[PDB]
């Protein structure tokens, strides 16, 4: 499922992300946009360490979900990575909160790259969130 911009903002808001641990909806939106283009079916294989990024937030197999093929990996969100590839993003959202639980949304390099210290307001404008 490829989410439309405002549809995703409302979906994220309903799932409890607006201001979650200080992170505004605009920031989460900036992350999902650059990570997957609002695409829940997105996957990215990292040949270097044999891990894979899954779903709309492109959560990595080495630490957060289990795919059975990443060497010495863990499963902090306690879910099959398959769960992060569905149309309903509730699981991805609960796992995204865990990723940021330790120390912020800066967990994703892409967010620091194209979201941190940028004008992100555009991502929620007119969405009624
Ligand atoms: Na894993």
């Amino acid at each position: 499922k490829v989410f439309e911009r405002c549809e995703l903002a409302r979906t994220l808001k309903r799932l409890g992300m607006d201001g979650y641990r200080g992170i505004s909806l605009a920031n989460w939106m900036c992350l999902a946009k650059w990570e997957s283009g609002y695409n829940t079916r997105a996957t990215n294989y990292n040949a270097g360490d044999r891990s894979t990024d899954y779903g709309i937030f492109q959560i990595n197999s080495r630490y957060w979900c289990n795919d059975g093929k990443t060497p010495g990996a863990v499963n902090a969100c306690h879910l099959s990575c398959s769960a992060l590839l569905q149309d309903n993003i509730a699981d991805a959202v609960a796992c995204a909160k865990r990723v940021v639980d330790p120390q912020g949304i800066r967990a994703w390099v892409a967010w620091r790259n194209r979201c941190q210290n940028r004008d992100v307001r555009q991502y929620v404008q007119g969405c009624g969130v």
